[PDB]
């Protein structure tokens, strides 16, 4: 495991040194995307809990083509708000429901260091 807790206020800093293989160590799911919403990363933890394969997901658009559930005011708002702005950290619950059981998890969106990219982190409740 790379022990790094969930919401930590600092996590940004902590996981900006990893490369894939330390991410798919973390004990909840993490996806970062680029300002338009695609996928850069993604770690075994997100797979196991949503079903996706993360090598296949990468470089397809979070929004329109991956979890179109998220295509809300309540999820894909706060990010688009976050990248217009430059700044982002949220913490939320939301449900899981894309050719999926539904799955109730807590989300923390986060803006990384590196400049135009987000975390979306994610862990079951
Ligand atoms: C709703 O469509 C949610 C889908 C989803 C969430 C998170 C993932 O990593 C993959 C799909």
């Amino acid at each position: 495991m790379e022990h790094v807790a969930f919401g930590s206020e600092d996590i940004e800093n902590t996981l900006a040194k990893m490369d894939d293989g330390q991410l798919d160590g973390l004990a909840f799911g993490a996806i970062q995307l680029d300002g338009d919403g695609n996928i850069l990363q993604y770690n075994a933890a997100e797979g196991d809990i949503t079903g996706r394969d993360p090598k296949q997901v990468i470089g397809k658009n979070f929004f329109k083509d991956v979890a179109p559930c998220t295509d809300s005011p309540e999820f894909y708002g706060k990010f688009k708000e976050g990248v217009a702005s430059g700044n982002l950290n949220t913490m939320f619950e939301y449900t899981f429901d894309y050719q999926m059981t539904p799955t109730k998890v807590k989300v923390h969106m986060k803006k990384a260091l590196s400049g135009d990219s987000y975390w979306v982190f994610v862990k079951r409740v």
